[PDB]
């Protein structure tokens, strides 16, 4: 094996919080490495809505602002890196949850082109909305495999997933 000290580590160093504006990995959105193409807006009225899953995990918070519960709906993918980063959140910060500020977007709040019209896209923040722990929720989405991690306004930070 490669040798002592490569076991589990007894005092890893600390994950780099992402600076205000900086995006992970550090490439547009939409390119091959991070989140690829824009498949086109999913309409409730579709076909591939019916694609999209609800997430119901109790470790998270949906604001749900349009009180229609769209914020839920995503892709499996989105799922499962959004479920990953609920565990880490909480092992981070006790008492505090991962918090979903828009998930799924009916209305067109995002320019004329967004993964958030495909369910592929999240804006997040801690339950606490104590901002100055934005840069290192926006590492923990990294590391927690959302495929694209964009420290997008003082207010949330943007993650994305591959289509599937
Ligand atoms: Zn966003």
């Amino acid at each position: 094996g490669p040798g002592r000290g490569f076991g589990k580590r007894r005092h890893p160093k600390k994950l780099t919080p992402l600076a205000y504006k900086q995006f992970i990995p550090n490439v547009a959105e939409k390119t091959l490495g991070a989140s690829g193409r824009y498949e086109g807006k999913i309409s409730r009225n579709s076909e591939r809505f019916k694609e999209l899953t609800p997430n119901y995990n109790p470790d998270i918070i949906f604001k749900d602002e349009e009180n229609t519960g769209a914020d839920r709906l995503m892709t499996q993918r989105c799922k499962d890196k959004l479920n990953a980063l609920a565990i880490s959140v909480m092992n981070q910060w006790p008492g505090v949850k991962l918090r979903v500020t828009e998930g799924w977007d009916e209305d067109g709040h995002h320019s004329e082109e967004s993964l958030h019209y495909e369910g592929r896209a999240v804006d997040i923040t801690t339950s606490d909305r104590d901002r100055s722990k934005y840069g290192m929720l926006a590492r923990l989405a990294v590391e927690a495999g959302f495929d694209w991690v964009y420290y997008e306004s003082k207010a949330h930070i943007h993650c994305s997933v591959k289509a599937e």
